[PDB]
């Protein structure tokens, strides 16, 4: 339908393939769970732009299969002594030496921040929440990146929102929590 066409049009093939493998990991059909499909693509794209903004400052953990994700996490923990996370995070920051969980939400950033912080329940994993409204919220108000990079992420998310809006897809997507 329209959501599947949109996702194939605004995301590059690499992200779309990773998103479809996420959907088979979950057991869900991208033709049917189209909001979750789009949310997964959007979150992948943000994680990849975040680590590109970073001499490579960030290690990408999201988007790897689980074997390779835990391999990377364990290697980081073995060479830094940073405490192992209970859930797979999204990136590792080699400058601040901490794991990062990235959240992308259609709700208020502080609501989703509280939800993430309550879930992962580790003071050491840094949380950074982005909305589709240019808002952000991060552990200790430490936004990690400089203003330019955060601006580029915010711009991309708002653009995705407006592209769905032009296709009459935004109302469905925002009223859904699927993919968060
Ligand atoms: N499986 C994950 O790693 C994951 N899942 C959801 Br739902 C939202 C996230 O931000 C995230 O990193
Ligand atoms: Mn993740
Ligand atoms: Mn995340």
């Amino acid at each position: 339908s329209a959501m599947e066409d949109f996702v194939r049009q605004c995301f590059n093939p690499m992200i779309v393939e990773l998103a479809e493998k996420a959907m088979k990991e979950y057991g869900e059909d991208p033709k049917i769970e189209t909001n979750k499909f789009a949310a997964i693509c959007t979150h992948l794209e943000v994680c990849f732009m975040y680590s590109d903004g970073g001499k490579h400052r960030f290690e990408i953990i999201e988007g790897r299969d689980r074997i390779m994700a835990w391999t990377v996490v364990n290697s980081i923990c073995n060479t830094t002594g940073v405490e192992k996370p209970k859930f797979l995070p999204d990136l590792y920051d080699y400058k601040e030496n901490r794991f990062i969980e990235i959240g992308v939400t259609r709700r208020e950033v502080h609501i989703y921040y509280l939800e993430k912080a309550n879930k992962i329940k580790s003071e050491k994993t840094h949380i950074h929440i982005f909305s589709f409204t240019g808002e952000e919220m991060a552990t200790k108000a430490d936004y990690t990146l400089d203003e330019e990079s955060r601006a580029r992420i915010k711009t991309r998310l708002f653009t995705i929102r407006q592209e769905m809006a032009s296709r009459s897809l935004w109302d469905s997507f925002r009223q859904s929590e699927r993919g968060e």
